[PDB]
Order: structure tokens, then sequence, then C-alpha cells
């Protein structure tokens, strides 16, 4: 858990410490003799961590929208990462939790899908996907400019995700790959949206409980696969064909000690329920046109990224090629 005071000296500079960022843990130091500062992390977990980053480390950190990795050297192991500004979360709570209209929502989808995209290419999975890890760079001088940070999550193809951004198949321990993120990247949008989280569930039961209410049970032969299943759910009667059931709050409560919340400032019926909400009436004619097409694009493209199978759910080439991203509906105006 090392210590602080001030300076660390590289395999190639020198590093003055001036301030304490978080908890590995990670640090803002002065590249002695430039005018940069840098965000340095001082962590087998980091064994996968830094080969990541040095798989990465050889592709253009700006082209795809990844936080740029300096170099690497023990000291403890540290990686010395460019500075970046605020994440998701700080943004979205520096404005008091406002929506982020669509039009500033479409740049981050597009920078953070393409980094998905990358890193599907290289066979990598994220895993940690979440508001906290992806910063803005200068949301003063580059407005909505990104970069996805935390690689020590990641992976090549357990209990995986920060939970509100966790895909159905890591609650249901089923199989996966490189598609939990692009589920994870779903919530991210749909918070940007909403200004709060879609589905905070404060358990694995409570949040496979928001997203079924939202979007029905999970199909019956994702629950059967399931080797976490039937501590969320039921079989009615036995296989083959079981009536698959949610336990519900009270009886779940009842055999396992964790009382059920109400977290969600929104509760959608369905998915689609989304589309109007937090509209501007103002809009005359033909701008209310763009604003309702925009958004029957984005809750399309929603859907697809939250599609609870995994073998159905869009990847990330196809979200940069849909029309919310691509903006070919708006051609009709
Ligand atoms: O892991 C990385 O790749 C990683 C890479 C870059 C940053 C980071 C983590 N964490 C930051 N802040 C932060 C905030 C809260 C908790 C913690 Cl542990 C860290 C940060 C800030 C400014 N610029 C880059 C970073």
């Amino acid at each position: 858990q090392l210590v602080q005071h001030e300076v660390l000296c590289s395999m190639t500079n020198t590093y003055e410490v001036l301030e304490f960022l978080g908890r590995g843990q990670v640090v803002k130091c002065w590249k002695r003799g430039t005018n940069e500062i840098v965000a340095i992390k001082i962590l087998r977990q980091g064994q996968i961590e830094v080969s990541i980053l040095a798989r990465l480390s050889t592709e253009s950190a700006d082209d795809y929208n990844f936080v740029r990795a300096y170099e690497c050297f023990q000291h403890h192991t540290c990686l010395v990462f460019e500075m970046l500004e605020q994440n998701l979360y700080d943004f979205l709570k520096q404005n008091k939790f406002s929506p982020l209209p669509l039009k500033y929502i479409r740049p981050v989808l597009q920078q953070v899908a393409t980094a998905l995209m990358k890193l599907k290419s290289l066979g990598l999975i994220h895993a940690d996907l979440k508001p906290e890890n992806i910063m803005l760079v200068d949301p003063s001088r580059q407005p909505y400019r990104v970069k996805v940070i935390d690689f020590g999550s990641a992976s090549h193809v357990t209990y995986l995700q920060s939970r509100y951004y966790r895909a159905p198949e890591i609650i249901l321990g089923l199989p996966f790959c490189e598609a939990i993120d692009m589920w994870s990247l779903g919530c991210v949008i749909a918070e940007l949206f909403l200004g709060w989280p879609l589905y905070p569930g404060a358990s694995e039961y409570d949040q496979i409980r928001y997203i079924s209410q939202t979007q029905g049970l999970p199909a019956e032969y994702l629950l059967s696969a399931g080797t976490k299943t039937t501590r969320f759910f039921n079989r009615d009667t036995d296989s083959p064909y079981p009536l698959w059931r949610l336990k519900t709050p009270d009886d779940h409560e009842a055999e396992t000690g964790i009382k059920s919340k109400e977290a969600r400032k929104y509760i959608f019926n369905c998915l689609d329920d989304m589309a109007q909400v937090n509209m501007t009436t103002d809009l005359e004619g033909s701008d209310m046109l763009v604003e309702k097409a925009d958004r029957r694009e984005f809750i399309d493209l929603l859907k697809k990224m939250l599609t609870i199978d995994a073998d159905k759910r869009i990847t990330p080439i196809e979200t940069l090629n849909h029309p919310f991203v691509t903006m070919t509906h708006l051609l009709d105006f």
C-alpha cells in the first residue's frame, strides 16, 4: 500500500508527486524537466495487466480511445499514464445528475465502441467498463473526447464487472466472451441518457430482478445453463421444461438475510418506454422530427446492446454501423 511525500525515479525520467488521486493506488506526478503532468498507478493480476498494457502500447491509444500507457517500472510495479480530467460519474454529478442530450452521448458512444472494437480484434475482454472507467481528456478544450482506462480486470478469451454494469451471463454463471463489455456499454449510455443508472442493483439478486422486471425473465435455455441461476430463480417443476420463476423479494430475503432495496429513479415496463422521457417540448416542426428520430434510433441501439442472450447481442463493429452512431437517420431531413 506504500506511502506518500514527494518524488520517485523512473527507468527513463523522474516524477515528483503532487497529489493523491485514489486507492492498487493512483497518484498525480510532474514529469520533471517537462510541462507534463501524468498519472502513476502503483499496484498475478499485475502480470496480466502489464502484459495487456504492453500488447496495447504498440497500438494507437489516441486512434482507439484507450488511455496511453507510457512506461512500466518497479519501485512494487508502477505504471505511468497520461493525465485525464474527469470520469463520467463525476461529470454527471458535477452536472447535478441531469440527463445528457443524445448529441453529446453519440461521440462518447462512438469512442468507447471504437475501443471495444480494437479490444475484440485483439481477443481482449475489458471486464470493468463503467462510468468511472471512462474519462474525459479535457471537457473544456476537447469537449466529450474520452479515453477508456483500467485494464486491471482485462483478460484474454467467475465474478467480473461492476454490478450495475454486469451482464446476465456473469450474473447467471454462463460461458462468456468479450460480449460482456457491450452490455456494460448499453448500461453506460442509458445512464448518460437518464442521468441515473438504469439498473442500480444493491445485490446480484436485485440486479437480475431489475433487469427481469424491465426486459422479462432470461429465456429458459439461459437459466437452465447457469451455475448461479438457482440463487435468484426457482424451478417450479423439474426439467424438462422447468417453470422458472424469480424468487420474490420476501422469499429471497427470508432464506438469505439480504433485504431487497429500491434504488431506481426510473422503473420501465420495457425499454421502449425510455424513448420519450425528458424530451424537450418546445421543439418546433422539423427539429422535433429530428429529436424523435434520434431517440428511436437510440433505443433501437440500446435494446440490441441490452440483449440478454450474448449470441444475439450487437457487436462493436455493428454498433459503429448503427444509424444512431453514423446519423444516416438524420439524412431523411
Ligand atoms: O488503471 C488505469 O489504467 C488508470 C489510468 C489512468 C487514470 C486512472 C487509472 N485513475 C485516475 N483517477 C482515479 C480516481 C479514483 C480512483 C482511482 Cl484508483 C484512480 C486517473 C486520473 C487522471 N488521469 C488518469 C487516471
